[PDB]
């Protein structure tokens, strides 16, 4: 998260970080057994850790639960990032408390001028590297479609939205991958990709989670 701010510990309580050895994406609770997060991170062998704020040191409030199943979207494509979404199931129900709490799926689209939060522990700078150990944010808005589409060179799907400030300097970046974007308490995006970070007139773009619902649910539902 480039140009944001320390959340505070378990502000993000629905925040976790996939860790494969070192935290590698965000994603995000939503219910005792379920993670959302984008399928660009998949991986295997990824550990789950709920409760994180500082994810280099043990602060007492995480849960770590290793994943028992990962489920990339069915038409995930890897070129175009359509339907960058994955659903990771935990071996264990996490214990759900203040510090780790499931987000609500969204039951509407959000819509462009919405501010939402976004949160991780990827690289703060636009122009080299510095990652955090403890959790950002970033309040954005929602982008018009039609900006989005003017901001970005590559083929722009309606699974996705853009988020952010066109002037640059604040952004999600690398490493907070599959992490959520909240807008009015309801997880409404997956961080996805981007150009670069932070640069003028390139906004960060966003898994549209309000299209996966039914697949989300069906998805849980079934496994
Ligand atoms: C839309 C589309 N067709 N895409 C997505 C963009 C592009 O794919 C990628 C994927 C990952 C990266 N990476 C950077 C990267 C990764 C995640 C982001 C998430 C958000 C934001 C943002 N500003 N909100 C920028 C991001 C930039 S990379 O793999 O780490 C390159 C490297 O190895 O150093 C760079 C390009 C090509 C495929
Ligand atoms: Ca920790």
């Amino acid at each position: 998260i480039v140009g944001g701010y320390t959340c505070g510990a378990n502000t993000v309580p629905y925040q976790v970080s996939l860790n494969s050895g070192y935290h590698f994406c965000g994603g995000s609770l939503i219910n005792s057994q379920w993670v959302v997060s984008a399928a660009h991170c998949y991986k295997s062998g990824i550990q789950v850790r709920l409760g994180e704020d500082n994810i280099n040191v043990v602060e007492g409030n995480e849960q770590f639960i290793s994943a028992s199943k990962s489920i990339v979207h069915p038409s995930y494509n890897s070129e175009t990032y359509n339907n960058d979404i994955m659903l990771i199931k935990l071996k264990s129900a996490a214990s759900l408390n203040s510090r780790v709490a499931s987000i609500s799926l969204p039951t509407s689209c959000a819509s462009a001028g919405t501010q939402c939060l976004i949160s991780g522990w990827g690289n703060t700078k636009s122009s080299g590297t510095s990652y955090p150990d403890v959790l950002k944010c970033l309040k954005a808005p929602i982008l018009s479609d039609s900006s989005c589409k003017s901001a970005s060179s590559f083929i722009i799907t309606s699974n996705m939205f853009c988020a952010g400030y066109l002037e640059g300097g604040k952004d999600a970046c690398q490493g907070d991958s599959g992490g959520p974007v909240v807008c009015s308490g309801k997880l409404q995006g997956i961080v996805s990709w981007g150009s670069g970070c932070a640069q003028k007139n390139k906004p960060g773009f966003y898994t549209k989670l309000c299209n996966y619902v039914s697949w989300i649910k069906q998805t849980i539902a079934s496994n």
